[PDB]
Formats: C-alpha cells, structure tokens, sequence
C-alpha cells in the first residue's frame, strides 16, 4: 500500500525516483519505523527550488530511506509551520531538525553530522561504517556483557560521548565475546583488565587511562588530557620467543625491535604484518626467499614483526604488509618500501642500499 499510488496521482505533483511521496500520517510513521534512519521533506511544491535539492540529496544517498510530502497533515502532525526537512533515528533523541539553506551539500552534511549514534555498539553490522568513517579518534569501552552496572556504565560512556560530537566518536565493544579477542589483543587487554577504555587515532597511536575508574568525569578527562598530547603512546610487546633469531628471517616483538632494527653496523628490512592477513599469508614464502637469499650475508638482515601483537614507537602500521627499511647509520632513518613485493624487487632494493622503488 505504501508502495503504490491510487488515483490521487492525476491531480498531483509529479513524484520522484529517489523520495518515497507520503500522503498522511500512517504513510510516514511508516517510513519512520521501516529504517534506524529516516529523513522526510516537507515541500508543498515538490516541483520548488527547495524540494529538487532535497530530491537531488536523497539521489545521491543509498543506505537511508527520504520521504517527501505536500499535505498539512503531515506538516502538522511533525510540529511543522512551513517547509522543511526532518532525520528522525531510533535512538538518542529521535528527531534532528534541519536549519539554513536547502542545498543538495547542506543537506547531506546534515545527514552525516545527525545520522550516527552517540555511542555504538561493534558488531559485524556496525563495523563497514566504524571503519570506513570520516572522526578518525576512537574511543572504545570494553564493557563484558556479564559485568553488572552495564546499563550505568554505558550510561557514563553515553554522557561523556557529548563533549566530543564532531571529534571522537564512541565505541562499545562485548569483551566477554571469543569473537572480540584481536581487538581485545590488539589494544593489549585481557577480559580481566575490562572493563576498560581505550582510544585510537587513525592519523596512529594508542593510548590507555591514568585511572581505571569509569565516571562520565575520569573518561571526559582522559580525553580531554589526550586532545592536549598530555598522554604519552601506548606500548606493546609479545614476549621475545628464544629461537628469534634460529630462521634466515628474523622475529621482532617490541621489547628487541630498536636492538635489532636500528642497529647501525647493520642494514635491516622489516615486515609488519598481521598473521590473519590474506596479503601477508601471500607475501610469507616470498619473504622466506629473501631472508634465505641472505642468510649468511655480512650486514644485511631480514626480519619481521606482528604488528597486530606489537606496538613500538619509531614506526606505526595501520596497514598489513609493510615493508621497511632501516639502512646502516648513525641518523635511525626509516626508509619506506613500496616496489614489487616480489623476490627480484627486494633484491634490487637491498643491493641499491635502498635507493629506489616506491
């Protein structure tokens, strides 16, 4: 029904593609309830300046419903006087009024800023977006399940989250959950230290709380004092196996890395990668290649690290593989490799004494 016009179509404005037309009030509290998110125009004339950049943004947008409508009802029932454009969302506060031109980009800015929870849940549902958002400051509350005070807890996390709208955005992560375990790893936590907070920027550090109480006041703080660069990176480090060095590649964890890697009497190529990692899985026997074809070599090592397991603090990798070099000196240079991950591409590399091939 709410998918088909009847005969009220001949003596109406011509609808569109990309905003579903609403008659009344049953057919927008249905468009509400059908979506997380949901936006409706309200145009008199749908063929106005206003209603086509409107039209224009809801073209351009394809995860959220739009809604258009011309009735006064409707107008009315949302406690508007004229025209206008409302998001409505089934959480915090449930309605976000638009205000200022109605452009197509005002509009979609209006989306972006007012679409998001105040704090979100990590699931397999939420993540596409987590990571493929525009803050890039995490903070995440590692808040198990089992845990009591949950609802208090996430109630702090909640009202914390205020201070930081545009800047950091709030994570909620299950500890308790097998299927955390590598982001619980990756930030160095074990489901006995949680609860916890931890945050992240992704342009690429981490960093943990000088307290492990979990107020709206001690994690507005932490943010706070990290927004001033008053907390210092945080560090990580797998405890350094005895045969590190038995294999022609060998193994870094952060406690050896600066000895090994800035060694100045030698030249050292490093691998950060992550074990899951399908690219690095492919790069694997490659790199075995080149640390055999330098096994016995006067100066050159080949080695590598988890950079899902280890955090140093003279290079950071966001990104599995990468590939870096550190030449033999005194200056600690870092040189970037970015050639043919291949066995002919690093040995032209190494040979050149990391001149060129990026």
């Amino acid at each position: 029904h709410h998918h088909s016009s009847g005969l009220e179509v001949l003596f109406q404005g011509p609808g569109s593609e990309f905003a579903t037309t609403l008659p009344d009030g049953a057919a927008a509290e249905s468009l509400v309830e059908s979506s997380e998110v949901a936006v409706i125009g309200f145009f008199k004339d749908v063929e106005s300046d206003s209603a086509k950049q409107f039209l224009q943004a809801a073209e351009a947008i394809d995860d959220i419903p739009f809604g258009i409508t011309s009735n006064s009802d409707v107008f009315s029932k949302y406690q508007l006087d004229k025209d206008g454009v409302v998001l409505f969302k089934k959480f915090d506060e449930g309605r976000n009024n638009f205000e200022g031109e109605v452009t197509k980009e005002n509009l979609l800015d209006f989306i972006k800023h007012n679409q998001l929870p105040l704090v979100i849940e990590f699931t397999e549902q939420t993540a596409p977006k987590i990571f493929g958002g525009e803050i890039k400051t995490h903070i995440l509350l590692f808040l198990p399940k089992s845990v009591s005070d949950y609802d208090g807890k996430l109630s702090n996390f909640k009202t914390a989250a205020e201070s930081f709208k545009g800047k950091i955005l709030f994570i909620f992560i299950d500890s308790d959950h097998t299927d955390n375990q590598r982001i619980l790893e990756f930030f160095g936590l074990k489901k006995e230290e949680c609860p916890a907070v931890r945050l992240i920027t992704l342009e690429m550090t981490k960093y943990k709380p000088e307290s492990e109480e979990l107020t709206a006041e001690r994690i507005t703080e932490f943010c706070h004092r990290f927004l001033e660069g008053k907390i210092k990176p945080h560090l990580m480090s797998q405890e350094l196996p005895e045969d590190w060095d038995k294999q022609p590649v060998k193994v870094l964890v952060g406690k050896n890395f600066e000895d090994v890697a800035f060694d100045e009497k030698k030249n050292v190529f490093v691998e950060f990668y992550a074990p899951w990692c399908g690219h690095c899985k492919q790069l694997a026997p490659i790199w075995d290649k080149l640390g055999e074809t330098y096994k016995d070599h006067e100066n050159i090592v080949i080695a590598k690290m988890d950079s899902t397991a280890n955090e140093v603090e003279a290079v950071k990798v966001h990104s599995f593989p990468t590939l870096k070099f550190f030449p033999a000196s005194a200056d600690r240079t870092v040189i970037d490799y970015n050639g043919e991950r291949t066995l002919d591409g690093f040995k032209k590399f190494l040979e050149s004494g990391g001149q060129d091939g990026a």
